[PDB]
């Protein structure tokens, strides 16, 4: 294991991602309400799966080796599956917030799963341009899902109670800063142009991932908009 | 990429799910009434999908070898990974469409897994006598859901709004003849017996993937049917 | 076929699986109450789904090997491919008996889908002492849903109508017994300590899965308790 680098900040990540699961697990264990108890299971669940994915890479099972530029290159290939799970439940957190049409809800788990689906081919392809192909059509995919955050449910919230409205907007600005973050490190680190190494992409990815999701939670397990308007 | 004879239809497929992909988003922008949003969401994912796994098929990435009757088959294992996500989304357009119950859809849907989660293993066996076994499950799934299509969705649609029956019986009598050809070219393609070759095998594909998916598409988007009674 | 001696599990697995399916989808033919057919749906796809699965083991294709203990060790890997689906299928029958809040449901599906896909990884790993790591995060998954079962379902059965109530705790137990004895078996069988030969451990699985699949789907679908209250 300390065979590689990286293997500090996945042993962090992990930690930090246990953590996580067990302090929210606990928090949500004194509630009754049907729609808290709605985000503490969705909201449980992120640092859950991410948790079983970091301890996948720490061990090793979660590498594989990636021919191109005429070098083996590791990928994690793990966090994908991570990310497949994790990101859509993080939407659905928001479009729950702010009582999202079914449509809209179908509209960003779908664009939310071409964008993982196409960065993990982009990751694992061979040649070494068509992975910047697959970069720019995952990242298309990203900037719908930014757009309708904005221009689909900001606009939502404010119909919303002030409490919902106020959370929503929090959680929607620290959504779309740490996300925009993902497709630049992959971009300038190990998957892509290879600037960065991957001892410090690992880094950047694990404080970007226990933000967007331990921190995320923190911040919305805290506010009363999880609740019912209760007397 | 041009080394494979395919390459051509590979490539018109792309462009083609590319297209309608573009031509759905820009149409349903002007949507407000939240039943059409369900079906325009749905109805645009199907060609981003498919636009996807034929462009990993076009590069390369969706291609696999299978020794199967002495041979290294080239067997596109993507159009699995599209049709796993897009036949669904085209079966929930119908019974929604009609209004159909939770237990029916989920029958469906479960059947429709079945159909190509069979046909991959079946595309993907080694056993040459074995592939034949898969088809005909697979085969049986289909059948089902043709079943139901017909015996249980016609009988619904006609105690629904007439612009919602006629545009159901159109869809249905489109998705019933497109999909029966899809076994058939897999048996005498090189999938299966071998008798009509690949670039052939891939020319129908694309044909009945436009159709059954940009063809359907335009028919049910260009229907009132797919707005709320509203005055 | 019959190389591996536990083949004749195997195909026992697959008739009675088969046999099971076909005896569920004519029952149901006869259904028109809209509660009735969720159950039949939900109960009638997981035995087909089995079916599938265990056809792929008999043919060979659902049978990989992994190297351990300096060793290859036949891992037949369709086992979770089955329990993916089938096992969230399984509490979805559950949770709709005692209607279930949609968190909890949330919940459950979660950390069963955590349970099935660290059972997968442990069952893939080729450092030896990590299987148990894996097994042991599965198994706390799995105490979890136990715990779910029994403090959030029993009492939320009690205020329902009696049939319901009756029918659960059935079902509940028949769940909780058999469940239990899966992650025992792993454990002592060729995939864990390795003390059970894979014959045994094979039939062992055969019986646990025809009793937690057919067995319960018999319990269901005789009761009263899958009906809405009609006059
Ligand atoms: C009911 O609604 C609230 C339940 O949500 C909360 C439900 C949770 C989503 C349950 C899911 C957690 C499972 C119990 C997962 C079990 C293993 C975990 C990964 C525990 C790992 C942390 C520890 C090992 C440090
Ligand atoms: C509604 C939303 C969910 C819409 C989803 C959007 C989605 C369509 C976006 C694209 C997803 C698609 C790229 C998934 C591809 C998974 C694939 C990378 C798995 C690895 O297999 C790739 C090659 C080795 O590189 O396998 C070597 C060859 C092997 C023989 C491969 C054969 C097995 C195939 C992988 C079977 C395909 C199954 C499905 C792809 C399962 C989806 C997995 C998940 C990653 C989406
Ligand atoms: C809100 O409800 C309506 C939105 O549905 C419409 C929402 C759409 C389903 C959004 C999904 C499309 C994503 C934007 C996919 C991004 C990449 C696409 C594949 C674009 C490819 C076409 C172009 C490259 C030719
Ligand atoms: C409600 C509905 C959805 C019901 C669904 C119906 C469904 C049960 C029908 C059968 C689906 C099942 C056949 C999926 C099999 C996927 C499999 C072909 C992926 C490729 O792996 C096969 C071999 C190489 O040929 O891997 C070589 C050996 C490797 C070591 C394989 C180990 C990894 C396994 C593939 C893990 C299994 C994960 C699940 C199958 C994911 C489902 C993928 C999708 C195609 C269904
Ligand atoms: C409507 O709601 C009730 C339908 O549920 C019942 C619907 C069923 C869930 C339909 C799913 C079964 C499919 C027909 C599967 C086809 C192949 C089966 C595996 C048949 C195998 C058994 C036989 C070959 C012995
Ligand atoms: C809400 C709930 C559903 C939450 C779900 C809980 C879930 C997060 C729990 C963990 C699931 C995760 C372990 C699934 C891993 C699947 C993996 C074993 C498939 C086989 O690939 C492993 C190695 C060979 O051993 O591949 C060799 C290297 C290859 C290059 C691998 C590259 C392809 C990757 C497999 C792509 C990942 C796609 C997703 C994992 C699809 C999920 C499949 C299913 C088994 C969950
Ligand atoms: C908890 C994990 C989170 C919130 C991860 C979010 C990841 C992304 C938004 C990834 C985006 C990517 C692109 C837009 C293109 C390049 C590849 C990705 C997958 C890194
Ligand atoms: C957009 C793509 C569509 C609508 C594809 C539909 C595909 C089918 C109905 C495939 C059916 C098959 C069988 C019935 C058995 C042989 C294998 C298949 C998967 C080709
Ligand atoms: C129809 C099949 C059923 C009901 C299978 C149930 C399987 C389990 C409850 C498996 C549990 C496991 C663990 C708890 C840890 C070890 C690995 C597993 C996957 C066997
Ligand atoms: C969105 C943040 C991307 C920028 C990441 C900055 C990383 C700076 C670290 C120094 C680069 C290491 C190069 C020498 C090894
Ligand atoms: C459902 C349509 C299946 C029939 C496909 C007919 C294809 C005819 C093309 C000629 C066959 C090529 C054989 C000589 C190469
Ligand atoms: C939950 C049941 C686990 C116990 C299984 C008992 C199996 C006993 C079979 C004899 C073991 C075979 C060892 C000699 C080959
Ligand atoms: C490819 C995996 C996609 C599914 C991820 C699980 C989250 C799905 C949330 C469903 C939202 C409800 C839509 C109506
Ligand atoms: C194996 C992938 C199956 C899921 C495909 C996505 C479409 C699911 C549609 C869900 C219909 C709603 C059922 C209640
Ligand atoms: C990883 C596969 C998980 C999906 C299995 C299919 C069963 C899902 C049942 C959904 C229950 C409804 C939740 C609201
Ligand atoms: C286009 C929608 C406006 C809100 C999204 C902001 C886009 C940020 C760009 C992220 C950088 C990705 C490379
Ligand atoms: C049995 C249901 C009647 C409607 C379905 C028509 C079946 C068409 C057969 C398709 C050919 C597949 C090989
Ligand atoms: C902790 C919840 C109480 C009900 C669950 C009973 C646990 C049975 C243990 C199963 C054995 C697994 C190794
Ligand atoms: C070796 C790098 C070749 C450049 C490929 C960039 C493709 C980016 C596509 C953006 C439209
Ligand atoms: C393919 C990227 C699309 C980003 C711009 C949004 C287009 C308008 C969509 C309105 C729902
Ligand atoms: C090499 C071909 C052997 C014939 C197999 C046909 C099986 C079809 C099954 C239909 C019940
Ligand atoms: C070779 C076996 C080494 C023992 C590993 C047991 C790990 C079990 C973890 C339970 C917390
Ligand atoms: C509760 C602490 C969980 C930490 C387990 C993983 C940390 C890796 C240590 C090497
Ligand atoms: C908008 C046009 C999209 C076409 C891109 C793929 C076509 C392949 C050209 C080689
Ligand atoms: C209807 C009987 C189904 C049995 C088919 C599989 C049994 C395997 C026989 C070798
Ligand atoms: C993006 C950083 C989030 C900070 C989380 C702090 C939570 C305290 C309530
Ligand atoms: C099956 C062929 C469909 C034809 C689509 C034409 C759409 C025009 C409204
Ligand atoms: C756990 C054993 C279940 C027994 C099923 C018998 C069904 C008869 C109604
Ligand atoms: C990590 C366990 C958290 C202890 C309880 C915190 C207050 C709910
Ligand atoms: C008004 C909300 C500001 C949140 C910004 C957080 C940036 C990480
Ligand atoms: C809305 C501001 C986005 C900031 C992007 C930061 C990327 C590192
Ligand atoms: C491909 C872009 C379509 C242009 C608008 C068509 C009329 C909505
Ligand atoms: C009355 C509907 C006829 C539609 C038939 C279309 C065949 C491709
Ligand atoms: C209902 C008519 C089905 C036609 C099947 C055509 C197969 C090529
Ligand atoms: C296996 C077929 C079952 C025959 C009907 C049983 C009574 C519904
Ligand atoms: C009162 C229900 C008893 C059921 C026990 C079944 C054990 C397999
Ligand atoms: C509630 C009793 C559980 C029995 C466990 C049996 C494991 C073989």
């Amino acid at each position: 294991i300390t065979g590689r680098p990286e293997w500090i900040w996945l042993a962090l990540g992990t930690a930090l991602m246990g953590l996580g699961t067990l302090y929210f697990l606990v928090k949500g264990m004194g509630v009754s309400d049907p729609d808290a108890k709605k985000f503490y299971a969705i909201t449980t669940l992120v640092p859950a799966i991410a948790f079983t994915m970091y301890l996948s890479m720490l061990l090793g099972y979660g590498l594989t080796m990636v021919p191109f530029g005429g070098e083996q290159n590791p990928i994690y290939w793990a966090r994908y599956a991570d990310w497949l799970f994790t990101t859509p439940l993080l939407l659905l957190d928001l479009a729950l917030l702010v009582d999202a049409d079914q449509g809209t809800i179908l509209a960003l788990v779908g664009a939310d799963g071409i964008m993982i689906g196409t960065g993990l081919v982009g990751a694992l392809t061979k040649v070494y341009s068509y992975r910047f192909v697959w970069w720019a059509i995952s990242t298309a995919a990203m900037l719908y899902i930014l757009y309708v955050l904005f221009f689909g449910f900001t606009s939502k919230a404010e119909s919303m109670r002030p409490e919902v409205a106020s959370t929503f907007k929090v959680l929607r600005n620290v959504t779309v800063v740490l996300w925009s973050a993902y497709p630049v490190v992959w971009l300038i680190g190990s998957e892509g142009a290879g600037i960065v190494p991957l001892n410090i992409e690992t880094l950047l990815f694990m404080v970007l991932d226990v933000s967007a999701k331990v921190g995320f939670g923190l911040i919305l397990l805290r506010s009363r908009a999880i609740f019912g308007e209760a007397e």
